[PDB]
């Protein structure tokens, strides 16, 4: 028994809920949040400014060190570093950026990322600002996360058309 409140189960690992990421951080303080990450952790807009933002920029201090010690990340792959005030972990991943020609089948081994953590609350990747379409992301998620992950979408509109979609 874990300390996430009012999601809608999909699977017996994945769970959706209408919220705001960062809302959502905040009020629970999860071992893991997911960032919608890119490759430079550059956290400027999307879930990544809204973390970040909520975190007094802190997470893009700790992100420009790590980046300047370990250089980017792969399209794909991902890095832990600090929750700040919103988890004790923030897990930064790098779905593809479609508005960026960015391959979608990288989608897939961007989600095998959560699979090295028990829980995680995440929002969907490569949607929104990153170009790809939300529904196809639920499915890679539902496809690859082995994991409990509790998936924070911000849209009502959205998450209302995920769920009823859904198969
Ligand atoms: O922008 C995205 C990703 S795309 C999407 N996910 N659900 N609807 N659209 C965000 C996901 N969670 C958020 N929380 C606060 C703010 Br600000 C933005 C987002």
């Amino acid at each position: 028994v874990n300390s996430f409140s009012g999601y809608l189960k999909l699977t017996d690992n994945v769970y959706i809920k209408n919220a705001d990421i960062v809302e959502e951080a905040k009020k629970v303080k999860p071992t893991v949040v997911v960032n919608a990450a890119n490759v430079y952790l550059k956290h400027g807009g999307g879930v990544a400014g809204a973390l970040n933002k909520a975190t007094n920029n802190a997470m893009q201090v700790e992100s420009d060190d790590y980046i300047a010690t370990n250089g980017p990340l792969k399209v794909g792959g991902s890095c832990v570093l600090s929750g700040h005030n919103l988890a004790k972990h923030c897990l930064h991943v790098v779905g593809p950026n479609v508005n960026k020609g960015e391959d979608i089948q990288l989608l897939k081994s961007a989600y095998e990322n959560f699979n090295q953590h028990e829980v995680l609350l995440a929002p969907l990747l490569s949607a929104g600002i990153f170009g790809a379409d939300p529904i196809h992301s639920l499915r890679v998620c539902v496809d690859t996360v082995r994991t409990n992950v509790y998936l924070a979408v911000f849209d009502k509109n959205l998450y209302d058309k995920l769920v009823s979609s859904f198969l």
